[PDB]
């Protein structure tokens, strides 16, 4: 698998997007709600790194910065996500 971030579009429903995030001083997905736009997409999982939202860099974002940027996203919400991790041992 490419270790390039991948584009993920979430379509808002008139409630939440369905992700819990942690981190930020990376931004990571902690949980995905099954019955939500994130759950329905099917490709987002705990541990995924959110690197951009709607073209905006979140690599070095604070937690609060990320939260606002995602809350203030339009429709669809476009994420770039890093889903593959390699670890050197």
């Amino acid at each position: 698998q490419s270790m390039q971030p991948r584009r993920v579009e979430l379509w808002r429903e008139p409630k939440s997007l369905g992700i819990s995030i942690v981190g930020g001083r990376g931004i990571f997905i902690k949980h995905v709600l099954e019955d939500s736009p994130a759950g329905k997409n099917g490709t987002l999982k705990p541990g995924d790194r959110i690197v951009e939202v709607d073209g905006m860099d979140l690599r070095d974002a604070s937690h609060e910065q990320a939260v606002e940027a995602i809350r203030k996203a339009g429709n669809p919400v476009v994420f770039m996500v890093q889903s593959i991790i390699s670890t050197r041992l």
